[PDB]
């Protein structure tokens, strides 16, 4: 499913974001993520942050391991 | 219709490149193989939409390979 391109897109923003970034900045570096992670995965990034977009900011507020992010989203089961 | 484009795009490339009396193991084989030949950045989610969908498309591609109708009778499309 979407479990390993969630971890590398969370794992993307947890290093280039600061620790207590606004839902706003959240939003803006999540729809320019993609962007950076391994071509292979572009497409199906895109399609995560798609389907994820409100759940994920909800949840990158408090928190932006991408190990417990994905798993809470249901992202990695 | 988050399928829909790579749907379109992987059985495109079966139908042009595979033959229209292939056994069901050719295509399951083409369909495996499918993605690696599609642009770098539909990889992954190719993947994905084969892994997810395989069991129904073998099941339609047998009888009818228009990558437009398959993906909308499959239900990635529209």
């Amino acid at each position: 499913g979407f479990c390993e391109v969630c971890e590398k897109l969370v794992g993307y923003l947890d290093r280039n974001l600061e620790k207590n970034s606004t839902k706003q900045e959240i939003l803006a570096a999540l729809e320019k993520g993609c962007s950076f992670l391994p071509d292979p995965y572009q497409k199906q990034c895109d399609q995560f942050v798609a389907e994820y977009e409100p759940v994920l900011i909800e949840i990158l507020v408090e928190v932006m391991d991408p190990s417990f992010v994905c798993l809470k989203i249901g992202a990695c089961p």
